[PDB]
């Protein structure tokens, strides 16, 4: 499940699609937990295609209903991502997921 929280600014018709690689100033954040990720720090904002599984499945649907301009929230369930297995020392199993992304994408 993807619950999408949307700041409004934007333009809500340039949508994604097949082979874009799109642009994500992206933020993650634990739920009742500090951050763990964050693409503001390294300032290489991201860029990745669409369908090619290369990012986890709550922020890949997530990507499809956002426009540009856009600035919306992620909730990320546990089963999608990682809460199962859980990342060695960075996610532990059973996580639920946050993530502030704005798309201010290319292509």
């Amino acid at each position: 499940g993807v619950e999408i929280e949307t700041i409004s600014p934007g333009d809500g018709r340039t949508f994604p699609k097949k082979g874009q690689t799109c642009v994500v100033h992206y933020t993650g954040m634990l739920q009742n937990g500090k951050k763990f990720d964050s693409s503001r720090d390294r300032n290489k904002p991201f860029k990745f295609r669409i369908g090619k599984q290369e990012v986890i499945k709550g922020f890949e649907e997530g990507a499809a209903q956002m426009s540009l301009g856009q600035r919306a929230k992620l909730t990320c369930t546990p089963d999608v991502a990682y809460g199962a297995t859980g990342h060695p020392g960075v996610i532990p199993p059973n996580a639920t997921l946050i993530f502030d992304v704005e798309l201010l994408n290319l292509e």
